[PDB]
């Protein structure tokens, strides 16, 4: 098809977000939307959810795709609009195998020196859990200093942070039973976007016939 | 305040939607957003969900409120657009306490002679189950050919047949841990409507807030 191909923002990370040249949970999501309407895509690497959400408002994008939660203050953005949640998510914690007994509550965040990664829910989470929050640029900057010793734990999104753990077990990290919190994942498009309806049917339809947890077990099962 | 009120339909049973005049979990989470803008109201029961989406499309409502879930028919439907989802449901099944043994896997649905009620999801998760199906008006016609013994099960939200057995212990009904399906409720609106964003910022507030799960709490917990 010689179609006009659609700019598709891409931002997130594993398992729902590699960079090579894009993959993931998200990035199989999409594909299977765009290829059962035989669209075209042109993918272009966002630096920030809302670097990329002003994108799609701007017109400079015509869809965000990634691990995206759908927030008050995200869908209160102007221009834009969330499409249907297709994954619900949490927010953790990864701490050292030692410090299990410490953190058994978001309680327990209270004073505690938590790393978080900027421009991600976990900074409004850890902020308001009263912890002492340190704010890095990406999850490996924000792990680096778990590694080191500068934090004692790291406020992600949990499946993010479990997939990570599976990727160095050498490590002995542990990604806590707390769930700081529950978030479902959604894409962005322009507001009134004539594409919506179609793509959210479409993510219905992959959702309920059990095609997301299928590529949700390739990078977690 | 003086403003034209909003024309929303109700639809759905308890505990989400109870009939007097309106009350219940959709109710408290509806009239919070109201409230919370400053709305006025006027409710209109609703024969079925699909009487009304039609009328919603019809623009003969502004909105559809009740445990309305998202399906890909119902999203495929033209000039509607459903909200972000409010509450995490799931399709399940009433049977008699002796009939335990038989409901353990959606694999013995098969052959089963069980009820369901016209334009619920139930109806084609029952047909696609293989079961006998026997569609009827209402969720207490259904129930009432269990209680006499037309039919194997009932097949229903499973929220609203808990509710039903805490009402009549008396019955010994039990609701199976089987869970036929998971579907999220969502509110639903005219496509393109002027008040979707300012909808869905406020129910993702009620619903981060902790607000929806105490609503959820009051006639469940």
């Amino acid at each position: 098809g010689s179609a006009m191909a659609l700019k598709v923002g891409v931002v997130g990370n594993p398992p729902f977000v590699f960079y090579g040249a894009f993959t993931g949970i998200s990035l199989d999501v999409w594909r299977a939307v765009a290829e059962s309407q035989k669209w075209n895509s042109e993918y272009v690497r966002q630096n920030s959810i809302s670097a990329g959400i002003t994108a799609v408002a701007e017109g400079e994008l015509d869809i965000l795709i990634g691990p995206i939660s759908v927030t008050p203050e995200r869908a209160a953005i102007e221009g834009i609009t969330f499409t249907q949640p297709y994954f619900s998510s949490g927010i953790g914690l990864l701490i050292p195998g030692t410090a299990t007994p410490l953190f058994r509550s978001v309680g327990d965040l209270k004073n505690k020196e938590v790393a978080v990664v900027r421009d991600t829910t976990a900074v409004d989470w850890a902020n308001f859990y009263q912890a002492d929050v340190r704010e890095t640029n990406n999850l490996t900057a924000a792990i680096t200093l778990l590694q080191k010793k500068q934090v004692e734990a790291v406020m992600f999104d949990r499946p993010a942070l479990i997939y990570y753990t599976r990727q160095n077990p050498n490590l002995n990290l542990e990604v806590t039973e707390i769930r700081v919190s529950l978030e479902p994942y959604g894409f962005v498009l322009k507001e009134n976007s004539p594409l919506q309806k179609t793509i959210n049917v479409e993510m219905l339809n992959l959702l309920y016939s059990r095609v997301i947890a299928e590529f949700t077990e390739r990078w977690l099962g």
